[PDB]
Order: C-alpha cells, then structure tokens, then sequence
C-alpha cells in the first residue's frame, strides 16, 4: 500500500474496524481499532493479568527500543469497558510511518469485554486535551511534529460488510476513488477533545425529525447515537420500537424505508437505508440508531460508512462526500 496507508478490516456486521500497527524493534503486529472518539494509545501487554489468549501481547523484553516510564494510566470508555496500567515509549510504524519515542500505555487489567474482541488494544484520535495522562503527545501530534506527514490530515473510508467489508486510513492524504463528487468543507469545534460539528437538520422524505443538534465524529463507535427527543422523533418515522436498553427494533425489510439525511453546513449527507439495520438475530432487526442520555449525538459507524471523511487537525475542520458505491 502507498505511504502512510493502513488497510482495515470490518469485524462482523460493520461493528468496528481495525488496522495493523507494528511496535518495538524489530516490532510485532498488533490489530488496533482506530479511535476518533478517544485520545489514548493502549495496548494488551505480557504485565497483563486478565487479557484474552487471543491477545497479541506486547512483550518489553523482545523490543530493544523499550523504555520504561514510572507513569500509570486508567481509562474508562462510555459502553462501561475499562483498562489500566503502566506508560512506557517505544517506536510505532503507521502505514510506513515510522513514529520515535511515542508513548504507549501497557494494559496489566482489562475489561472482558476486550478480552474478547478481536483487537489487540486502541489507537486514539481524538485530540491530545483528552489523553489520560497529561504531558502525552498523541500519534498524530507526532506524525505532524517528526514531519512524517506534510498536511495535518488523515482520510478514513469505512466499508460495509455487505459489499464485502474492508475500509482504509491514509496519513498524511485522502483518496478521491473513495467517494463521489466534491468535498464539502465542516468546521469542527474541538473545545472537549472530540471532533464536534453541528447538523442542520435531519429529514426523512419531507418530514423535519430533528432542527440543528452538535454531534462528534466518532469512528470508535457503532452505532448512530441520538438524545431522547431526536431518537424518538426518528423512531417514529420509520415505526421502531424501543427496546428500553437504547436500542430500537425496526422493521428487517429496509426495501420501503427513505434514507436519513442530513443537512451539514449547506449539503445533504445520508445513512442509506440498508444501513438503518444493524444486525438480525433470530428474526429480529434491531436499528442503525438509538439513544443515549446526552445532549450532543455520536455520529458513529451508522454514519461514517456511508460518507468518506477528511479529519485535518491543523485548523481543525473536516471536509466529508457521499462514499462511492
């Protein structure tokens, strides 16, 4: 692949994506899930206690370029997970980029639910007025400050299981093969570390479900996350009913349903409708959107794999087009 590109891989029905990153000299491969929505770059380690076996654990021992730090890190994610253990700084080859002295935050406790995923830990994206610990200069701070990259950006396709999967990051670029038409350029207000934007409004057909709302881009997350009032209004256009747990069910036969759009900063984005269902299990469809109790939206994966997203950290802003498919 070209320079500072990392091909992805979709787990399962569009739950996450993740790429491979090499750590440590000579270095091992590791499956991290790329995180916009956290700042953090951890990953399982051999101090762990409770890690899967499944796990690919960094071993201090077999990097010659290891070097200990008496810092420790405890992170705890919105869905409940969790992680903690001790700072450390080694080399980290993205894409071809060869990062010197980034900080890494060995696991020595984790969440099961990580010990059970597919990933061997995160690679935070977020801004770095986020990052656990401070004083910690995030990957991105120091592809732009090693002068890996020569424009403060990273272009993220994210494709869906049922054209056959995949997605890729590019470092330092964009790919126009990815989508379609022009860019259309969204100022990002990062004042809480997240890459925020406001929505115009949302329809579906011609009726107005939701007037401008703040949401954040986040890639480390499933689902379309709506507050109350929006998810319910939404709801109600397309007949889902809730299921109490943030989730709706909705009909499995997408063939009738108009897509959701949205209206950013002058043009109109959509979550197609093949892409309001979620998973089917046992007969049942439970929704590409749900509900949380904030007052901002989490544009997650729902969203991202159906529109190709330029994130530029230098003003901030993020220019984003209708995927190609």
């Amino acid at each position: 692949a070209g320079v500072g590109t990392v091909p992805m891989t979709d787990y399962g029905n569009d739950i996450e994506y993740y790429g491979q990153v090499t750590i440590g000299t000579p270095g091992k491969k590791f499956n991290l899930d790329f995180d916009t929505g956290s700042s953090d770059l951890w990953i399982a380690s051999t101090l762990c206690t409770n890690c899967g076996s499944r796990q690919t654990k960094y071993d201090p021992n077999q990097s010659s370029t290891y070097q200990a730090d008496g810092r420790t890190w405890s992170i705890s994610y919105g869905d409940g997970s969790s992680a903690s253990g001790i700072l450390a700084k080694d080399n980290v080859n993205l894409g071809g980029l060869l990062i010197k002295g980034q900080t890494i935050e060995l696991a020595k406790r984790e969440a099961a639910s990580f010990a059970s995923g597919p990933n061997d830990g995160l690679l935070g994206l977020g801004f770095d007025t986020i990052t656990t610990v401070r004083g910690v200069k995030t990957p991105m701070d120091n592809l732009i400050s090693q002068g890996l990259i020569s424009r403060p950006i990273f272009g993220v396709y994210l494709g869906k299981a049922k054209n056959g999967g995949g997605g890729e990051y590019i470092f330092g670029g964009y790919d126009s093969t990815k989508f379609k038409g022009s860019l259309t350029t969204v100022p990002i207000d990062n004042s809480r570390g997240w890459w925020g934007i406001t929505v115009d409004r949302a329809t579906v057909g011609t009726s107005t479900v939701a007037s401008s709302f703040d949401g954040i881009l986040d890639t480390g997350t499933t689902l379309l996350i709506l507050p109350n009032n929006i998810a319910a209004s939404v709801a109600r256009a397309y007949g889902a009913s809730d299921n109490g747990d943030g989730t709706y069910t909705i009909s499995c036969d997408t063939s009738r349903f108009k897509p959701l759009v949205f209206s950013i900063n002058g043009a109109s984005f959509q979550v197609s409708p093949d892409s309001l269902v979620f998973e089917e299990f046992q007969g049942q469809c439970i929704a590409g959107f749900g509900y949380g109790n904030w007052d901002f939206a989490i544009i997650g994966d729902t969203f991202l794999k159906n529109n190709y997203v330029v994130f530029n950290q230098g003003v901030p802003e993020v220019q984003i087009a209708p995927v190609a498919e």
